[PDB]
């Protein structure tokens, strides 16, 4: 299950404190936008959406959309993925974030690729999809850190 | 990676109407299928064709064409899109003659962007794209006819 899913967890301190940390984690479209491998980030305050790019031979860059519900929690926020239609591949982006007193933030993100429904062809697509999920996951800390004041 | 279609249809309202019909994409292409997201600003027409492959499902290939008004009708002349992803060049020529007799010709070209994995991928993508081009080309007469009003 590690090919079509990725996981990333890390911490960052918000230098302006808990209130600033809470606000930061509660506006995901803006925070996620710093991750370059996420494209077309947008939000209406209730949900956030965008796309990941999977590069394959001949077709080139293939966009897989995602859309998640923004849930405000007592300690921060969560992203809960919405199920998209099955006619093309898509991604489920899940996340949990907390802000402690002093402004230290804890992040956990999970990505699941949902492919549409020979063996050689499937392995190539799955490999390309997996590389994309991992590239986004590994880039999350840098991306969120870019949205913090120095 | 190419598909062609040519055919004739009579516009029930005569020549002037046939000229007007072929010169306005919103009229001529109103009932055309397999061109998703079709839109136009009067200068260009654009949309996408869907190539279905396993696991990725429906992959959209965009096209954009310039509308050119001619003495007997109009043409679509394709614009070059980037190589970052597969795309389609949609060309077409239409003429309206005495009595409302219309002639159409359309041409489509799909522009695509090692090992067992790579050989399997190429085979499946070329075949799928070929099917997409033929499906849209073969349905064009039906689609154009669907845009025509009764006498
Ligand atoms: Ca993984
Ligand atoms: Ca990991
Ligand atoms: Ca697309």
């Amino acid at each position: 299950g590690m090919i079509l899913s990725a996981e990333q967890s890390f911490t960052l301190r918000h230098p302006h404190g808990q209130a600033a940390a809470l606000a930061f984690v509660r506006e995901p479209a803006a925070a996620l936008a710093g991750v370059r491998f996420l494209r077309g980030l947008d939000s209406d305050g209730e949900q956030v959406w965008g796309e990941l790019l999977v590069t394959v031979p001949l077709l080139g860059e293939v966009d897989l959309p995602f859309r998640s519900e923004i849930v405000r929690t007592p300690q921060g926020a969560e992203l809960r993925p919405l199920t998209l239609t099955g006619e093309r591949a898509w991604v489920a982006v899940s996340g949990q974030a907390t802000a402690a007193e002093g402004g230290e933030m804890a992040f956990a993100f999970q990505f699941q690729a949902h492919l549409a429904t020979g063996a050689a062809f499937e392995k190539m697509v799955q490999a390309a999809a997996g590389r994309t999920l991992e590239r986004v996951a590994k880039a999350l800390p840098e991306g969120l850190a870019a949205g913090l004041p120095p």
